[PDB]
């Protein structure tokens, strides 16, 4: 039910796996809202803008 808090810094790249290589597709605001659902790697899953990315945690 809790929901974490984008860490508002002032810019975030997203991907689209636990990968580099994976490259970015778009980008998120900060102070959003997201229902975490599932992670994988050094990387958390998300759901926003009817899309879904991946995003580091330890950043957040």
């Amino acid at each position: 039910m809790k929901t974490g808090i984008v860490n508002v810094s002032s810019s975030l790249n997203v991907r689209s796996s636990a990968s580099t290589s994976s490259k970015v597709i778009g980008s998120l605001s900060g102070n959003t809202k997201v229902t975490i659902v599932g992670e994988e790697g050094a990387f958390y899953k998300i759901e926003y803008k009817g899309s879904h990315g991946y995003v580091a945690k330890e950043y957040i």
